[PDB]
């Protein structure tokens, strides 16, 4: 059985940018088939409604087992409209968001939606005087490295893979939808890192990434004097750059012990595992 | 007046992952509106055809001024199907691809399509023993950093911005469609870097990135002994990691002179420019 | 005129460890004379009282113009005893402390005491399973670097030097006692860095250092499971190590422009100033 | 029983700055109680005499088991006055010093004093054109890192801990007083590093650090042309900065093997030990 | 049997600069004796002929068992003259060269000569506007690091050592002359590195060094506009600097496992082996 | 007119390895012609005598204007034989050596020989248990980087270029022979570095390199216990590695100001000069 899903991306988060690709990293899965629609970076009410309608139009013929909506702030107006449209729809749905999503966590459960809220997926320093396209991409490169090398992406991969198995068992109840809040302490329940200093450097990285959000928010929404806000948002980027260097450092530690966890998919969708570089994944 | 475009993403490249977002980095442009559809990482003929149909269905009501198709190897069968459907449609279309696209360069011009072929946008080490989702993300982070900090993304940004201005003049002829091949030497025609050592480090980073392709191709398509191919594809990732560090080091040299070029958009879509950290973009 | 002061150190903060030495960096000032007493790291009520008594006994003959008490948490019982004794004494006094001192800020003004509260002077990961003396010193080396290279110690140096000048004018009123809260944003009112990226790297370093406190507090005072709390306090130390790296990077940027601010004392106490390596301070 | 000691600090050395704190790193020992007194950075004959008298005055009621004098150059006139008063007093005494203390080593033994001379504890570049308070703190930060991560502070900690045990057996003869000269070669007699490269990197860092003294002495006491002496003292600081990195690199090696030695104190003053991050100290 | 050889150096390559020294690293071999002659950097026909004549004149009395000619491009005119003179001589001869030597590989075997062609031994950016003596030496230092720490110099050491043993067996047939082409993949057949990431980092270093050649060749022999060729050849040097860092990072990995391969000579010429730092080589 | 010289190399020093090549970096000088002879690493009396005889034999027909002998310790037996033979010959001669040559400095002037003694050209840790050919080459790469990037090679380049101009004026008196001792302080008389921190970093590097010699000597000639000498000589190599990193960091500083000094030769042997990357040397 081939599981089917539609991903909807409005605005951009590290996680929502990579979510579908984490699930079929070499395109050889024969057990999944995805459609991705979005309105690029725009996430106001009209755009989000238009994106969700695309999904729903496509769903009629595609018949997806579930739908995923990914982007910043589930509590904002645009994403709120999406939650509402998807809740009222026939399809099980999952919301991917960031720390601000916590404000509507209870609401989402009441709505019958799953969620994955990624606290370290921090808003960037979105002031015109600082953030051009190249800076926006550099920040995203640092963030992606943080979310990957600390193991956060593995947590997201797992959550969807478990859900895809349920989709293949043919009934997805609300009880099956993920309800995850991911942060620095998430790593304490996992066996991601063989070396405990690699773990605590990855924790520091997630801590700093999460702390980036408050700096950005202060610079974008609170401080009004550009003489103050430009430096403030630029300092949030210098942070994320260092979180990435910490995440890098953790990974090299795992390399030094020939212990880098890799969990690739087999063509039948099964998730394999290995540590040693020369060891076949199984 | 508002330019409209649909982006189609099948498979993944650093440039195709970011192309739409480079054009509206804070989501405040009032002069553009985009739709994005894709079949995620899958880019065989059926998936590509299904992706392009999504785009065309949506186009009926959306009425885009142009359509972009982005992903690996324009010469491959899936991307070949797309070029033909788009070349045969009523919509001006642009192909975003990598070095292997060079094989059908003349074909694409004959087809009446524009293209942007990014040679440093190198295929990764796609063998299951090595590439799991986290590794695929890590690679993508390094590559994004290279394409951003060396200024390749600015060349991309500029080509689409020029096209969007034409879309607003209301006629896009074949003469308007971009026809770009980007590589290490592209920097020599630009004024990206104020410091000439930042420039040559950035050139070294693009040269190493472009060299990664051959190593990945040897490891995925030529070498058949996994005792040899796993180290080979892994060494391609170590290369892209050091390319990213070179790009970083270049950008830090522009910092040391307070000379980082930023070219953000204004709400009306105009591209602004500045160098000094405290100077308003204009 | 020779100004005199007594410094009392109970417990240890980066700032209280260096406070007196920042005022006479080559021991050639002829206009100051200091005495320094303390009970080492112990800062419970009996020790703090004993420390302040030494100070007051010595003060009888020494006749200091002002007395400074420095160490962790002005709101804690030990430090609260010292504030009380110092407020009730005849000598103007200044409290050096960390973020937790903010809880008794209004109290201190009401007590007629000056203060300097250094938010980035963060508590370390004080769990026996992690913190031995070597780890404790490593943390203090990283923190000293942060507080020095970001310019925080320069803010402290100025505050006392202004006070010392008042002491020489012979009357210190409450109006003269410093009332400072130092943190990341402190750098925004200063001209410490010629290079604006050195400034924002230094702001990032201060932000991470202030963020370290919360991680330490969670690991020492909230989390009770040592399988959780050891990694937690260790991740706080990894953060401070990276903050030190940022502060270092900022300072190397100033070096690259031969713009490193130095403000040494002349023998008569006057504070000189220079930027260029070869330029005499004046 | 509770061992009591008074520390006297005149001038500054990395070792004298940290000596007392290395003995009670979390302030939970119930077996010791300390007083600290000093005249800050000033160490001429009259300051030192005043410092020592402070200690003697307090000692009448405090009744310490031993007194420690710490600061630069035991052979200098002020330190020499300290040795005279301490040698003549009733209290066992230890002298904490640097390499210049070697000139009065035999004298010290003849005086009945113990000593710990730390050759890597190098004089900084005390010229007004270069050394302001910030630069003095920066140096102290790199020095502290060197003395901590190479192990040197652990040799100190151990020596005082042994002495403290003899203080508790209630008689301290001259035979118990430490007589240590510490340098690069000290590591060869120890088991500080599990990894042999961490050791040799640590050795190199102590060698560079000891070499710093000669460059500082040349720049401060021999070269008289400021066009020569400013760059000379500045180069001594760049040395110490790289020594600090060597020491960091050594400790990261220990991390990679999960083999970082920690020897914390228990509440009763016993010195515990461990190597594995998760292992309880014992 | 003491084996005798003459080395001829015309032009410079990393390998030819170090070839003889790799065979007697502490000068304590009693089983070899060498003469070295050359014309420094000049390698045109006249100079090469003069160099080979020196060698042959000396050979009359010296009676070497074999002769080595080392330097750039065995296919160039100067080196072609040497191959002809050596082939026609009575002495077994080996040619050390770089990738361009591949054009005359078959020719050399037909000539009855041995060869070792080192692909990563890349031509530098020889344009007067960029390459002064200091730059030439810096590039050589990076290249030497690469060739050493990746294990390429060990391969060269072995080939000669095997030949030297044959020379002592008293007959060197053409069958004994080395016929090696060394590149990135050479590492796959060896057991140089205990850690597999050290290996792949070394492979990446060798790939980059090999890629340097093409960039230098483009900038020296193809591009004619100095506004383009100066940055081009400077970018080749930035590449080689990063290859050296990768090689360094590989070796530090081996240190982290106490597994650095060392194969020194014994006085009797026997090649010893060890991994652990404290283990006698055997 | 074309100046001619013979270089004799016995043993190895960073300077002697590069001395001839620093004089014709692209091989395009038409005003010089060189022969190079040596006995490789061996420098005992018989070998040195045999090397000097080769030179003198060749000199009969070559008619060199001067002869250079380069290698370790001009005071050792081998090199003493060379000095005597060269002093007694008809050819003006120059001795290239290291610090130990200082012992026979006066003797060399009495002998009528010139010299260049390079104190930072430090002996490596030549113990069999540590130094194999790869380690030997790694040390030489680090030292070469130090001697090049700090500007020491430029000093040597100048000295020979001045002598070469005299050789073309046709008479070389003893008054023309260089008599140089190079060390850290040599940089103070030069204008090598535009940035003063690059200068003091290069000084630090030369100080560390020069300090390496003492560590090597202790480990090779003094310490007899291999448990002590192996770590000792390996620590000298860690020092040289850090000295190379300081030299690198100095050069990157020069890059950040577009101020790297380049002094290439024109075809007629004239020494050109430039600082800006794009500026023609003149
Ligand atoms: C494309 C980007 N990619 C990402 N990628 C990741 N991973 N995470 C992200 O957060 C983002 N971004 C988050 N994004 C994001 C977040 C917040 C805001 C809101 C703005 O931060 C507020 O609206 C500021 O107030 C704008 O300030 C505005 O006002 C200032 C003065 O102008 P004036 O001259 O008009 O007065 C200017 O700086 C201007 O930008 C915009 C974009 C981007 C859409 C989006
Ligand atoms: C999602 C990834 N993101 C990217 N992102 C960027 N920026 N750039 C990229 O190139 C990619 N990837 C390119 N991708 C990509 C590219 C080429 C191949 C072709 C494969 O390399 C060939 O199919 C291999 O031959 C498969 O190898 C297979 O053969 C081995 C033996 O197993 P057996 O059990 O079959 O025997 C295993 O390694 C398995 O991996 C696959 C995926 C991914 C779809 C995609
Ligand atoms: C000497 C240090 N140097 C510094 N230097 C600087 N710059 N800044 C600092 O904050 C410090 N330190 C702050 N310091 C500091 C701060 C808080 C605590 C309190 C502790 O964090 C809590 O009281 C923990 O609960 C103790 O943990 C205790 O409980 C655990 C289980 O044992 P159980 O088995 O008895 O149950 C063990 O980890 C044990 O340590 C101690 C020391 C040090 C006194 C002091
Ligand atoms: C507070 C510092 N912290 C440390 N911390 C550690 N860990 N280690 C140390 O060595 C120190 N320092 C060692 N200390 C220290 C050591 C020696 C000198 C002696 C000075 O080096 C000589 O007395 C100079 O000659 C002064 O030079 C003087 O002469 C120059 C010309 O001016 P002009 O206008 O008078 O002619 C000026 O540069 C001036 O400083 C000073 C301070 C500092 C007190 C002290
Ligand atoms: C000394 C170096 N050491 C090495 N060491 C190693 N390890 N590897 C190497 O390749 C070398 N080098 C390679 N070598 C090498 C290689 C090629 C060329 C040929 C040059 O690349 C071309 O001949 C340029 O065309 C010269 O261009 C000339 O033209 C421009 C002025 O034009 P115009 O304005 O005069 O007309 C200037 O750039 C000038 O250099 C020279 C030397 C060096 C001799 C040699
Ligand atoms: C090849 C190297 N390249 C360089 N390159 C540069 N730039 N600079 C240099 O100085 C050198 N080296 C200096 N050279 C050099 C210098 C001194 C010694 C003297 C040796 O350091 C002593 O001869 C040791 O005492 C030997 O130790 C011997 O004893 C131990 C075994 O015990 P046993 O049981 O054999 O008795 C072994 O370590 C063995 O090597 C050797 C070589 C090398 C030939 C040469
Ligand atoms: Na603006
Ligand atoms: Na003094
Ligand atoms: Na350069």
């Amino acid at each position: 059985t081939v599981a089917k899903a539609i991903f909807i991306k409005c605005g951009n988060l590290g996680t929502s940018m990579m979510m579908d690709m984490l699930l079929d990293e070499r395109a050889d899965r024969e057990d999944v088939e995805f459609r991705v629609v979005g309105t690029s970076v725009k996430m106001d009410p009209e755009c989000v409604e238009a994106a969700v309608e695309m999904a729903l139009d496509i769903a009629e013929d595609f018949e997806p087992d579930f739908i995923v909506y990914g982007g910043p702030n589930p509590a904002a107006p645009g994403p709120s409209k999406a939650r509402e449209m998807l809740a009222d729809s026939e399809y099980p749905a999952v919301i991917i968001g960031d720390a601000p999503g916590l404000k509507v966590k209870d609401e989402m459960e009441e709505q019958g939606l799953g969620y994955i809220l990624v606290k370290p997926d921090a808003m960037l320093g979105a002031r015109r005087e600082f953030l051009d396209p190249v800076e926006m991409a550099i920040y995203n490169a640092d963030l992606m490295k943080v979310l990957a090398a600390t193991g956060v992406f593995r947590v997201v991969q797992e959550a969807f893979d478990e859900l895809i198995e349920k989709a293949k068992e043919d009934e997805i109840s609300e009880n099956d939808l993920p309800k995850l809040v991911i942060d620095r302490n998430t790593l304490l329940e996992r066996e991601e890192f063989e070396n405990p200093y690699a773990m605590v450097k990855a924790m520091a990285a997630l801590e700093i990434a999460e702390n980036v959000a408050d700096v950005s928010v202060e610079g974008c929404f609170v401080e009004q004097d550009k003489e103050r806000y430009v430096p403030i948002v630029a300092s949030a980027h210098e942070m994320m750059r260092k979180a990435a260097e910490l995440a890098d450092e953790a990974r090299e530690l795992e390399k030094s012990n020939d212990a880098v966890l890799r969990t690739p998919h087999a063509p039948d969708g099964k998730v394999l595992s290995k540590r040693k570089f020369m060891e076949d994944p199984e």
